[PDB]
DNA sequence: AGGTAAAACGT
DNA sequence: AACGGTATTACCT
């Protein structure tokens, strides 16, 4: 069964690239340091972030913004990996989004304990465009809902390497990760990473 | 008028 | 510990 309309879990699919996508996230935070953000209401996020690209998804006092600076470093966020850019197109082209140009990737660190509640991805200057969602290391449990926060939730384990596409009808979807379970992975160590794609801007 | 914060405590 | 309240408003443009 799909997970949604427009939407599907390519299982395994960065798994061959995965050794490759982890030095980059690497060389990328060396440049644009991973940082839990604030939220607007004054709350340090669990996860830690960092992004590549021309934009980059940040926190700020008045709300969200994709912006294409750091603010931490005050210099553009790190070009796009091509390992990364290259798995993306794969990705979204086996999921029925050939066309998909992504112009920002939002890196994301988990701990064990780190979570990231329901939430909408919203900014979508171009209504065809996916988001292209990749798991790296440590497992963790993915909800993924409708378009109104209390529409039923699916609740899937993402392993290494799985990536996740939405778009089209279920591009607003409310989704999140539940609280990261302590483990061991070869690579990573003790952690997940995920990469989000998107495009941002025109 | 319409979008966005909550991507963040109690039961 | 899964579910849902809160933004049922206060601000911006
Ligand atoms: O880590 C994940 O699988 C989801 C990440 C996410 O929803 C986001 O960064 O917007
Ligand atoms: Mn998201």
């Amino acid at each position: 069964e799909p997970l949604a309309a427009g939407a599907v879990i390519l299982r395994r699919f960065a798994f061959n690239a995965a050794e490759q996508l982890i030095r980059d996230i690497n060389d990328v935070a060396s440049q644009s340091p991973f940082r839990q953000m604030v939220t607007p209401g004054g709350y340090t996020m669990s996860v830690a972030m960092t992004n590549c690209g021309h934009l980059g998804w940040t926190t700020h006092r008045q709300g969200y913004l994709y912006s294409p600076i750091d603010p931490q470093t005050n210099k553009p966020w790190p070009a796009m990996p091509q390992s990364f850019h290259n798995l993306c197109q794969r990705a979204a082209t086996a999921a029925g989004y050939p066309d998909f140009q992504p112009d920002a990737c939002l890196i994301n660190r988990y701990a064990p304990g780190a979570k990231l509640c329901l939430h909408q991805d919203k900014i979508h200057p171009d209504l065809r465009a996916p988001i292209v969602s990749v798991s790296l290391g440590l497992p963790a449990i993915f909800q993924f809902g409708g378009l109104k926060r209390n529409d039923p939730l699916k609740r899937l384990l993402l392993e290494h390497g799985d990536v996740v596409v939405w778009g089209g009808e279920s591009r607003l979807f409310y989704h999140g990760i539940q609280p990261l379970k302590a483990g061991f992975h070869p690579l990573t160590i003790d952690c997940r990473y995920n990469l989000t794609f998107r495009q941002a801007g025109k």
